């Protein structure tokens, strides 16, 4: 119904839709569709360390780097079947848990272009739907945007917040989803020039999967 | 260079411009535009009360309309040199100081479709400018993002951040302003319904000033 970039205080909807498309919603929509048990999102590198145990592996970015001590990094191409099938996933990421923890909530899910027609067709028998961006470093997250246009274009509804309209306009502008991103991303520059461009292209590659992970207790999970 | 929606933390540039056209900067622009003599932004309605003394006025809203006490709403139509010319205007609105306190910048100036060639001139010689908008109730503003986009196109910068980029493909794709906002602005449409139609007519109505207000330590003078 609405779109929110990186919101300050609660947002309060029905269904809620968490996107952190360049790699945090894609690695969590990857890690789950391949096997792993869990995704728990974490909001320090302290914390999540403090999390290892038998079954579980620590994961997560900072400068778009896996940390010291950390098992596997953001690339959803780490999260393969052979290394995260039954392990839980303690996630932390430069976003933190700040999306999430200002989500007021029944449903919470996680979408990826990855993921985006499983999305879509979860989305079209729902109510009051919010769209959470989750930005970059507090500012305007290009990728995050126009996926969440291209969710309202398909969503096609008539009471659509301000958020909603300026990014269905915006998702309407764009020639290639690829080509649009690795251009105006900042973000995705700096992945391209860290040496992650292959991400990227992971990221914008359309439904690879058709899972739609939810947040129950505050680990991303699949469910009926 | 780029656009920032309703920053939760400090946002750090060389160059600011704060985005709450409707009304908000739009009241403040006409102010000045209209004789005011400085037009000072408040938190509570608690401070901007204690501040009243001859050739002070109290201006501003909560829930769009008036308060109890106050001489002025946040009605650009309201500020005419007839009535505030000389005086200083304290002004406080919604969500008003909570965005500017946002603003980690030494150069901070106001803009609205009002004096939108104005403020694209001051900024052709800036460098690391970021346009922020207010937003409303934490929500994405139509109208400002609009703005901001039409200030973007307008300065064809060759180093567009995400914000900025987005506002000015939005921007791109919209024949109308006034019936863009009528039609699909959350707030416009709550103005309308309060019978600030007129409003949303005059805060979209381009260049009527020339000016361009900068927030010198905490009011908003034209220097």
């Amino acid at each position: 119904v609405d779109v929110v970039m990186a919101p300050c205080s609660p947002v309060e909807c029905r269904t809620a839709v968490v996107i952190d498309v360049l790699r945090a919603t894609s690695t969590i929509v990857t890690a789950l569709s391949n096997g792993a048990s869990g995704v728990i999102p974490v909001k320090t590198i302290e914390e999540a360390l403090e999390k290892k145990k038998e079954g579980v592996l620590i994961c997560g970015e900072r400068n778009a780097q896996k940390p010291k001590g950390f098992n596997l990094g953001n690339s959803p191409l780490e999260y393969r079947k052979e290394k995260i099938s039954g392990k839980t996933i303690v996630l932390t990421t430069t976003n933190g848990t700040q999306v999430i923890e200002k989500i007021r909530s029944e449903e919470i899910i996680a979408a990826s272009f990855l993921n985006l027609s499983a999305v879509v067709e979860y989305l079209k028998s729902k109510e009051d739907i919010l769209l959470v961006c989750a930005g970059t470093n507090g500012r305007f997250s290009l990728e995050d945007f126009l996926l969440a246009g291209a969710i309202v274009k398909r969503l096609k509804r008539n009471d659509l917040g301000d958020g909603a309209h300026a990014a269905e306009r915006y998702f309407e502008s764009v020639e290639n989803t690829r080509e649009e991103i690795k251009k105006h991303s900042s973000h995705a520059k700096r992945l391209i020039s860290l040496g992650f461009e292959n991400d990227i292209e992971f990221c914008t590659t359309e439904d690879l999967f058709k899972t739609v992970p939810a947040l129950v207790n505050g680990v991303f999970i699949l469910k009926e």
